[PDB]
């Protein structure tokens, strides 16, 4: 089930999208809760935003690479053109991320409206919440917004048995590593550097323990790198 | 007419051009039968080879990098970082190739400088090789956006035979002077040169226009109006 864990933790693809939303719409029918229905509607719109943009980027890059440009004769012209194309891609990616996070935010708002504690404990509830947070983490991670994933990942690992998920610890380690490197690169305080390095290592070690097991060749190796 | 042949000389080297140029130059070397010309030709060919090898290497490197699977590259920022690394590898190779090619072009010109007999320096073979070396040098600098550096080489180029009558030489000189004028405006630095760069840009822009379209044509009359406005 490590393959299934890894499959959840990536940018959305066509097959995963169809399986996820078929399963979630089935859960929505058994849950028979209007706020869950609305949260699911918003979550789907957010994933759609992402999928549409990622398809647009691939298509835009293909079209730009397939053009002849016989009037582009110089190296500096190709560099300038590639810089313009990258700026177009970035602007479209940012727009899509903002729209997707607004839909994810609305999905959370609808789940927040489910006040009954018995309903909040339902497996359907926890599954949708997990999916929303995971997609949000992935959308931020895709655009290198690693510090922004830290509070979302922290909320995610609190749900059910989500702390026992090696990818959640892998992304937390990565995000803390980024923060440690940001302290090193700026004129950042040493107390913060050590805090971030420690947290990175805690989650790196936990991720390793989770997928390979304690006292395995891989767990023993990562202990040595930290030392 | 021969405007197509003029335009064909004024670009980065391709295999069509390479084959024609070196077949013709090797034939001229035989008729000239001069050791310094032979050495200048050898250096010129090594310089063009440096460029040809590099432009072939870049295409091959880009193909190999684009054909790799990279199942571990899942994120937008990873692909951007990877493409930025690939572009730095390409840039370092291109600059190195230009540097080496200009050293060979410098040696070619230095060997033709060793031909001291003024009668030999007036030979059509001599002027043809000199023109080819300067032109390749200009194009190799222009490719890397070293437009100010092309100015002394274009000024030497147009001095040779009837080279002043070719419109691309004036087109590149106008472009290079324009770059200099814009550099003064952008850096707000010593402005006492601004009018000199602008004037030179306009002189060559007008001459390029006159050369390919003719004096008192719709295109020549138009350029005159933009300079006056």
């Amino acid at each position: 089930e490590i393959m299934e864990q890894e499959s959840l933790w990536k940018n959305p693809d066509f097959k995963g999208y169809n399986k996820t939303f078929q399963e979630l719409h089935q859960l929505s029918k058994t849950f028979a809760n209007n706020q869950f229905r609305l949260a699911l509607s918003n979550y789907q719109s957010g994933v759609n935003t992402i999928m549409k943009n990622r398809d647009w980027v691939e298509q835009y890059r293909k079209e730009e690479a397939e053009k002849k440009r016989l009037d582009e004769k110089w190296y500096w012209q190709k560099v300038d053109r590639k810089a313009r194309e990258e700026r177009v891609v970035y602007r479209e990616k940012m727009k899509a991320k903002q729209d997707a996070l607004n839909y994810f935010s609305k999905a959370i708002n609808h789940l927040d409206e489910i006040k009954n504690p018995d309903l909040r404990e339902r497996p359907e509830f926890k599954r949708l919440l997990s999916d929303v947070y995971r997609s949000w983490i992935m959308a931020e991670y895709d655009l290198q917004n690693l510090p922004q994933t830290i509070p979302i990942l922290e909320l995610y690992i609190e749900i059910d048995d989500n702390e026992k998920e090696y990818p959640a610890h892998k992304y937390l380690a990565s995000a803390y590593s980024f923060e440690e490197n940001m302290i090193k690169k700026t004129k950042g305080p040493d107390d913060m550097l050590f805090k971030y390095r420690y947290k990175k290592n805690v989650h790196l070690l936990r991720a390793t323990e989770l997928k390979y097991g304690k006292d395995s060749p891989e767990y023993k190796h990562i202990v040595n790198v930290i030392n």
